């Protein structure tokens, strides 16, 4: 069995270690445009450790064409163009290109953010501007709040991490920020960028603003040129696949942030280019080629990180973003000092849920106390189907040096339980 | 105007009341307890009077209740050497844990302690003696570390913390303990105590030993002398109660340390008084008094815990536990070292290897990783399999956490192995 992997990240990594353990026989390709693979950018593992797991690096080769029906992939190394065949082809290509209506965004000024690899433009900068408050936002607010430079955020959404929280649920983080030289701009999309001699003008849809530089933090697209067009792509250009992570083509996969993953039990897909959703996807699409033996169990955006001295985590779905979807979402809100017998520091939780069902649906956290692993549980709660009755009591652990007598996890289910019985 | 009545106030008691309330803002709510205060912790207040007050629940204290009719829907408690009747609609059992009960020959002694009934005898004693090496013996062992006396642990079952781990994942903890002079006697049953002018000598089913003092470390049960004989009960004394947590008698229902709980999924019905069993099915109870709605979920006997610079965490089966069921248990040990480099954390994996139904957890670090514990009972108590272990959401974050979160490894580390046989 020949199994070819374009990608050679996070999710055509665990692509190829977990099509290891199931075929130790098979002949396993890792194809990359790169010099080399197997660390973070902007070193998880050695080539050596791919090699010791019979896996052929095949780097500096860029994926240019591809024959879906003989079943061929072409690449172009140094100059030259070389064709390769395939039993399974898994596409874990990514997404890196950049693709804007931003007129003038091509200015040398404007930053964007994964070519990362601090730069001179930056430190030579008293104003920056960062264009999208998501978590690639966040981050890049954060370096910038440390190098003490003044930072305009500019969002179309509502508030920072859109995608994530709600409104009233990160209201202090912004407060937060704002003390620090952050100045938001929300429901204001950036339309063009003026380049001028030692800066740039953002102009928005509704004033212009002057930085010095800027910072693109927007979601990137799946470079896919190199796609045959007989495979399925939706809308947004990612590629469609099915329950096993397959493509609309016999034995042709897709995974991590090439595919738009699934949030289930309310059925819609999104665009979740996350680390989990890309190792996850890879390790599954392993025990899919050539039965359809698991079905990916999807995604919740679960997302947890730092900004400032609060830490935040997400899953599920928005109170916010639930004006767009068949449930009648309903939510409640709650407070409780943190474990240490309560008396710690304020534990913000909201929970999402079905108020015709009770099925939770989504979960946000916001403390400065570092509870995000609770996160993983609350994403567990809604992917297995949970009611507020399941929540409410589901085992949890008590120690009264390290937790509260009732775990907020399931005090957020009762409490919205209770609050549904008027 | 139902009138509740919850006899106990306590973590279950209490956690009743709170619910009963929720459920029913129009009804008679007495919460009565033979203690003189309500709401301190043991081993500094959780719940004040003033705030059950509010709830409009009626605190009935120095009342030890001594009998009830079933029949007739009444009950009785003894205030001031003068006994008097209380009538209710719905009756919440809800006492804890309390008589001390054990085959122990002489283990009548004064010299002998019982866990939660500076103390002059332990403090003029050098060597002390624990009998339990579970949670309620680790607390005292650690007690008595502190007070840098000698301890000699005695345990039925192999190794510390049995009902939670295996021998390989605490050998560290007891090696730990053992420089600071602990000393351990596994596989050994405590015969009879002799009881000397300045000590105690135990009979072991292995030899005897010299001790000044000692502390029963083993579960209490509960008191339920009470009890009207019509309600039916387990072996070891627990009320039994269906899964709505009604007992055998009409009206009558029974929570927390009074109860046995079940693990479902292998049909194991056990005592493991918890103050997450207590406060669980006091909420759940108080939506079933009249409808049966809400079958309680059940136990995975899930707990966490730091015993020096250790953090361990259990849940579920333990393999050793496992040896016990028909069903073919397998198990895997992962270590991943703790994000971002950092110190091993050391998880077993306790499954069907058949079905691959994911049954049982072990933790052990010296990072504090507890909270995965809950998550693992989530997988269990759902019902998941290795391979839904193995793709459960998880977040990533560079400076949190590892690439694959060491809960969802377990489960994929496992299904591999099963793979390669
Ligand atoms: C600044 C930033 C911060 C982020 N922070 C987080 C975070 O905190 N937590 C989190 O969960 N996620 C985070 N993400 C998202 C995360 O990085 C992605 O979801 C993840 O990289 C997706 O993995 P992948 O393997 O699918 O794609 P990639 O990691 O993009 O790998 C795709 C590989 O394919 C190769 N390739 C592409 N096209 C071709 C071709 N035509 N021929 C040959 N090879 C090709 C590339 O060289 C690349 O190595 C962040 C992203 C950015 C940009
Ligand atoms: C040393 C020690 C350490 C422990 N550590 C932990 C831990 O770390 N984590 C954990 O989860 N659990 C722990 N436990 C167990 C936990 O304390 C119990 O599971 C919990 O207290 C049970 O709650 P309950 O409300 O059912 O009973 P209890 O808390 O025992 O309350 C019963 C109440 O009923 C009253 N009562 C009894 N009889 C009568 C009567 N006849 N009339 C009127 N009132 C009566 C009593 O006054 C008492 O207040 C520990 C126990 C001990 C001894
Ligand atoms: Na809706
Ligand atoms: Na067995």
């Amino acid at each position: 069995l020949k199994i070819v992997i374009i990608g050679a990240s996070f999710a055509g990594i665990s692509a190829a270690i977990a099509s290891r353990k199931k075929y130790p026989q098979a002949e396993i390709s890792l194809i990359d445009k790169q010099a080399t693979v197997g660390y973070l950018s902007g070193r998880y593992i050695t080539e050596e450790e791919l090699r010791r797991q019979k896996i052929q690096l095949l780097l500096n080769r860029e994926v240019v064409a591809m024959d879906v029906e003989n079943q061929l992939i072409a690449w172009t190394r140094k100059e030259e163009q070389q064709w390769y065949s395939y039993d399974k082809l898994i596409l874990a290509t990514g997404a890196s290109q950049f693709s804007t209506q931003i007129r003038g965004s091509q200015t040398e000024k404007l930053l964007k953010y994964k070519f990362l690899s601090a730069v001179p433009l930056l430190e030579n900068s008293q104003t920056v501007a960062v264009i999208g408050a998501g978590p690639i936002g966040m981050e890049a607010i954060d370096f910038l709040v440390k190098m003490k430079k003044t930072v305009h955020v500019f969002e179309s959404l509502e508030n920072l991490l859109p995608k994530y929280f709600d409104k009233e649920m990160v209201a202090e983080v912004q407060k937060s920020l704002e003390k620090q030289a952050v100045i938001f701009h929300f429901e204001e999309t950036v339309l063009g960028i003026e380049e001028t001699a030692n800066g740039i003008v953002l102009e928005t849809s509704e004033q212009e603003i002057s930085c010095d530089s800027g910072i693109f933090a927007l979601n990137l697209h799946p470079q896919l040129a190199y796609l045959d067009k007989k495979i399925q792509r939706n809308l947004d250009q990612t590629i469609a696949v099915d329950a096993y992570l397959q493509t609309s083509v016999p034995n042709v996969f897709a995974i991590g942030d090439c595919i738009s993953v699934m949030n289930e039990p309310v059925a819609e897909t999104f665009y979740a280019p996350l680390v989990n959703n890309a190792v996850r996807t890879g390790l599954v699409v392993a025990n899919n080629l050539e039965e359809k033996t698991h079905r990916f169990i999807g995604s919740l955006r679960t997302m947890g990180t730092k900004v400032g001295d609060y830490y935040l985590a997400s899953t599920g779905l928005t109170e916010t973003e639930g004006l767009f979807f068949p449930q009648t979402l309903a939510s409640i809100i709650v407070r409780q000092p943190a474990p240490p017998l309560q008396h710690g520091t304020e534990i913000l939780g909201k929970l999402i849920y079905d108020k015709v069902t009770q099925r939770v649906l989504g979960a946000q956290l916001c403390s400065k106390n570092n509870c995000l692993e609770k996160i993983n549980t609350l994403a567990l709660s809604i992917q297995t189907g949970q009611t507020l009755t399941d929540l409410l009591q589901k085992d949890y652990f008590y120690q009264p040096s390290l937790t509260n007598i009732y775990d907020i996890t399931n005090l957020m289910g009762a409490s919205a339980y209770w609050r549904e019985n008027d």
